[PDB]
């Protein structure tokens, strides 16, 4: 899925719009743009793709009271991620001995 | 916006579908359904409404490398929420004195 | 762990301080106070016990440079969580028919 | 706070344990170890210092029942955060034209 970058050139973003010059099927080139506002969204600070997943990922739906939809929904897949923390923030040398402060 | 429940009756959820009998403008009633799969979505276990907000809430967009969009995006508005924690989890009586363990 | 409330009586909270009258091991009672501010955190609106134990879920720890701890850590395990959404936010009665607006 | 690395040398990490050779206040050096497992936590894949200080952002604390601390706490303050998304996930070159797929 996707992978435009493998056959497009001079790609650029300006505001919400992606522009690039892409190889046509039969050897030519074409410059075109796509407005990302219609395909990505900001959820609490993090960009994600827009789509539907409610049927795919939720279960045991109920109506509570007059208008509350309640359900059980599956959280994101687990992965390993690289992380770091600076030990100098809280680890001190206290007369020759390492101590948290 | 919304507020169907103020003029609809016998609302129910089955799977992803909401069904209700609503007052018509000129006095009658009508039973109709709406499939919530096209209007809500599960983000990391939490239900939200689908929609677009990229232009509304993000800034300083850039293309890093061949295909990474980088931006700065506004997080959710701050509010106060009611919360509880059971002090019996960790607070002990140690011979007459309250101690964390 | 904990369970002070099984042998302590007439507890009170004032700000971050818990006070109670607790049974002594050998008879009699003692009144004491504990400032919970040093052991409870506010995480995005929820009270939570101060946490640690990173090594249970992190691998390949290394020192980077003079002071940085670097590792590969697991994100939250995938599970089903309870979630709710108020359908009155966006579902309307439009002349007898339920519509997203 | 902290800053052990300014006056400690030849530091090493093994598992959750930091080891270093540190200057003593009056001359000379001492070697010591500190288990970081009791003060650092894995929060959704990021290493974080053990946190507390709930009262700075919570109000109206009260004791509910015999052992429940109840309050109203602020969620994360609204800010702009940096975020990124790989457009190669879903943007394709479709015969010379950029399209979502």
């Amino acid at each position: 899925l996707g992978k435009f970058s493998q056959t497009c050139y001079n790609s650029a973003i300006q505001g919400s719009v992606l522009t690039s010059t892409c190889e046509r099927t039969n050897g030519g080139y074409n410059t075109s743009s796509i407005d990302l506002n219609s395909v990505i969204e900001n959820v609490d600070g993090s960009l994600k793709w827009q789509g539907s997943n409610f049927i795919e990922t939720c279960r045991n739906t109920q109506l509570a009271g007059s208008s509350e939809l309640a359900a059980e929904c599956k959280t994101r897949a687990q992965q390993f991620v690289s992380t770091k923390i600076n030990l100098d923030d809280h680890i001190a040398n206290i007369d020759g001995t390492l101590k948290y402060e």
